[PDB]
């Protein structure tokens, strides 16, 4: 019902949860209260790193006791990753640089998924990205993770 999450700053966050909430949902509640992006969060319990797709009830937690988790910040670094959403619900992770062309992005999607660049439309903030341009030609806030949507023609 009520659980506690320790942070490196010595602060302790109280959250309201239920056994059927996913770990991802726990990370989302931490984002609501503290503004920390879930992709940065590592939740630790009894030396185990909790998995996003699982529920608290998937873990063997004794409900008599109050549950205390430890939050560690992983990195949003060691390269520049971006994310491309597909119609089949999958999400492709790619490694890119600002000076990569949109066409090069489509080429990387071809290497990973086998989809010809001819057929790819890349969408960002309601804009179709142009093949001859670079990511840096667009005004992308690099402090945020970049998410594109892929549609076929
Ligand atoms: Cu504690
Ligand atoms: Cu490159
Ligand atoms: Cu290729
Ligand atoms: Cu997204």
């Amino acid at each position: 019902m009520r659980i506690w999450v320790h942070t490196l700053t010595g602060k302790t966050i109280t959250l309201e949860v239920e056994p059927s909430d996913t770990i991802e949902n726990v990370k989302a509640k931490i984002q609501d209260k503290e503004g920390i992006p879930p992709d940065q969060q590592r939740l630790i319990w009894a030396g185990k790193q909790l998995e996003d797709g699982r529920t608290l009830s998937d873990y063997n937690i004794n409900p008599k006791l109050s549950l205390h988790l430890v939050l560690r910040l992983r990195a949003a670094g060691i390269g520049m990753q971006i994310f491309v959403h597909t119609q089949t619900g999958k999400t492709i992770t790619l490694e890119v640089e600002p000076s990569d062309t949109i066409e090069n992005v489509k080429a990387k999607i071809q290497d990973k998924e086998g989809i010809p660049p001819d057929q790819q439309r890349l969408i960002w903030a309601g804009k179709q990205l142009e093949d001859g341009r670079t990511l840096s030609d667009y005004n992308i806030g690099w402090q945020a993770p970049l998410h594109l949507v892929l549609r076929l023609r």
